[PDB]
C-alpha cells in the first residue's frame, strides 16, 4: 500500500525561489545563439564542452568553475568552452535525489541546492552544459544550460527525442553503445520535427506537451565497441549523415569510447581530432573533455592536463 | 680625476649566469599577451598590480610572493593578478645599487641578487610587474617582467619614452605630478610609434640602438593635486584619450596620489572602482595596489586588508 503523499515544489516554485535576472537569461540565449551558430558552421570556433565526470560537491564544482573561467578568457580566440554540470549518472543517487548522502531523498533540498549552484554558475558568465537522464528535470533546471546530450540507451527511446524536440538548447545525440550512427542520425532528425508527448507543466501537473522541435541537433562521436575518431569513422559518419539529408556536423568524444575510459587516451584524441581539422576537416564541430580537479569511477584527468591540453589545442588551429 | 675603471657584469653574461628555461620564458610571454588583451579589452578579467611598496629583502618577497600566488588561485576567475617587485626608487639604494646597506655599492652582487629573485618568483608562475627608473636596467632583467610602468618625471622624459617603445611588455604610463593626462596622453602615444636612441646592448657596449614601438599601452591614473579616480575624472580621462585618437584604456591606482599616501584609503578608492564598473564603465582596466606583509615611508597596506579587498573585489565583480 501507499502510505504518504506529499506534493513536491513545483517548477514555477522552484524558479520563483532561485529566479533568472533578466541579463542572466539574456546571456543563456546569447551563448545557446553561439553554440547553435558553431554547429551549423556560421561561427569558427570549436565548440570544447568540458567539465567533471560528475558533480557531487557545489564547492569543488565553483572552484573547477573559476579556474574554467580563467583559461576559457584565455582561449576564446579559437574555442568556446562550455562546463557540464553533470549530477545523476545512469549507491548514492547525486545530489538531487539524495543531498544529504543519508538515503533520505530529499528531493526538494536536491532540487533548491542545484538550481542555486547553477545559478551562481551562470552568474560567473559560464555556458553550462548537461545530460538529461530525467525526461522532467529540464522542466525544472533547463532554463539553465546551453546545451544538452542525449545518452546511449536514452538515444533510442522515443520520450528522450520527443523531450529533445521539446528542448530550447543545442542538442548533441551520441551514437549507440554498439556504435551504431544510425540510432543517434534518427533520433537527430525526429528531434527536428514538432512532437506531442506525456509530461509535467510547470505547476507540477502531469500534462501533454506539444513541441515545434529542435533544428540545432549534431551527433556525439562517442565510440562503441571501439573508438570512432579516425579520419574513417568520421568520414564514415559524413556520409551517414548526407545519406539521411543532414549536414554533417558531429562532436568527437575523447571520453569513455574513444579512451576506453582510460585518461591517457584524451588528449591523444584531442590531437587526433587537431590533426584532422588540419587537413581540411569541415564535419568535426566540437571535443568533449572529462576532467576533475584531480586525475583518476570514472576516469577525468586532472586540471593540469586540462590546461596543457586545451593551451595545445588554441595554439595548434591558430591556422583557419 | 679617475682612478679606477672596471667592466660591469653585462646582460649577456647575467643571462647566462641566471638563465631562464624555455617554460618559463613561454610562461612570461602567455602573461604579457594575457596583460595586453586585457588592456586591450579583449579579455575580460580585471588587471591587478599589487605588492609591496618596495622590495628590500628576498625572504620576505617570497612569503609575500607564496601568500600572492595562494590568493590569485582563488580570484583567477575574475581577477589577473600581478606581483610588483619594485627594487630603486625614485640614503640606501634598495638592493641592487647597494645589497650590502653599508654602502660598498656591489652593483654586480645586486643585479645578481635581484635576478636570482626574480627567477624564483617567476618559477613560481607569478608574473611580474616593475617600474623602469634606470633606462638601462631592462636590458638586464626586462625578460623576466610582464609590465612595465613609467613615472611622473619620468614620463615627459623622451629617453623613457623610447625606451618604452622599445620595452617587450605591457605598459602603462603615469599622469603628471601636476594631474596631467596629456603628458600620460603623448608619452603612450610616442610609445607606440618606432625610435631610435643611445642605449646599451646585451655586451653592455655603448650602441644605437632601434625599437618597433609599444603598441601595448594605457594611462595610470594616479592623482596629482587632488584625487582622479571619480566617474567624472575618469570620464574626462576617457575623452582626452578619445580626442587623441587612442581607445579609452586606464589603470586607476589606488595609492599615492588617490589616497594622500594613507593606507585607510586604498579599499575606498578600489570600491569606488568596483561600483563604477557595476555601473557600466568600459574604460577601466585595473587597479593598482601597494600591500606589504603589515600594515604602515610609503603607506602600504596590510595583507590581512589585501586578501579581504581582493576577496571584496572579486565577489562584486561576479555580474559580468
Amino acid at each position: 500500500h501507499i502510505t504518504d503523499e506529499q506534493v513536491l515544489m513545483t517548477p514555477e516554485q522552484l524558479k520563483a525561489a532561485f529566479p533568472l535576472s533578466l541579463q542572466q537569461e539574456a546571456q543563456i540565449a546569447d551563448s545557446r545563439k553561439s553554440i547553435s551558430d558553431i554547429i551549423a558552421g556560421r561561427d569558427p570556433r570549436l565548440l570544447v564542452v568540458c567539465g567533471p565526470c560528475s558533480i557531487h560537491d557545489p564547492e569543488t564544482a565553483l572552484e573547477y568553475a573559476r579556474r574554467f573561467k580563467a583559461l576559457a578568457a584565455e582561449v576564446s580566440d579559437s574555442l568556446y568552452l562550455v562546463m557540464r554540470v553533470y549530477f545523476e549518472k545512469p549507491g548514492w543517487k547525486g545530489l538531487i535525489n539524495d543531498p544529504h548522502m543519508d538515503g533520505s531523498f530529499d528531493v526538494e533540498a536536491g532540487l533548491q541546492i542545484a538550481r542555486k549552484l547553477l545559478l551562481e554558475l551562470v552568474n560567473m558568465g559560464l555556458p553550462l552544459a548537461t545530460e538529461a537522464l530525467d525526461p522532467n528535470s529540464p522542466q525544472y533546471l533547463g532554463d539553465l544550460f546551453s546545451w544538452s546530450a542525449i545518452g546511449a540507451r536514452t538515444t533510442e527511446s522515443q520520450t528522450h527525442r520527443e523531450m529533445a524536440s521539446g528542448l530550447s538548447m543545442p542538442v548533441g545525440f551520441k551514437n549507440g553503445t554498439d556504435g551504431s550512427l544510425a540510432t543517434a542520425i534518427n533520433a537527430m532528425r525526429a528531434a527536428a520535427q514538432p512532437h506531442r508527448f506525456v509530461g509535467i507543466n510547470q505547476a507540477g501537473q502531469v500534462a501533454l506537451l506539444q513541441t515545434q522541435g529542435n533544428p540545432d541537433g549534431h551527433v556525439i562521436l562517442r565510440g562503441g565497441k571501439a573508438p570512432n575518431y579516425s579520419p574513417a569513422d568520421v568520414a564514415q559518419c559524413e556520409k551517414e549523415m548526407e545519406q539521411a539529408g543532414l549536414r554533417p556536423s558531429l562532436m568527437v568524444d575523447c571520453s569513455h569510447g574513444n579512451s576506453n575510459k582510460d585518461y591517457r587516451r584524451q588528449p591523444a584524441v584531442a590531437e587526433s581530432v587537431v590533426a584532422q581539422i588540419k587537413d581540411g576537416n569541415r564535419s568535426i564541430i566540437g571535443l568533449m573533455i572529462e576532467s576533475n580537479i584531480h586525475e583518476g569511477t570514472d576516469a577525468c584527468i586532472s586540471w593540469e592536463m586540462t590546461d596543457a591540453l586545451l593551451r595545445e589545442i588554441h595554439q595548434d588551429l591558430n591556422g583557419q
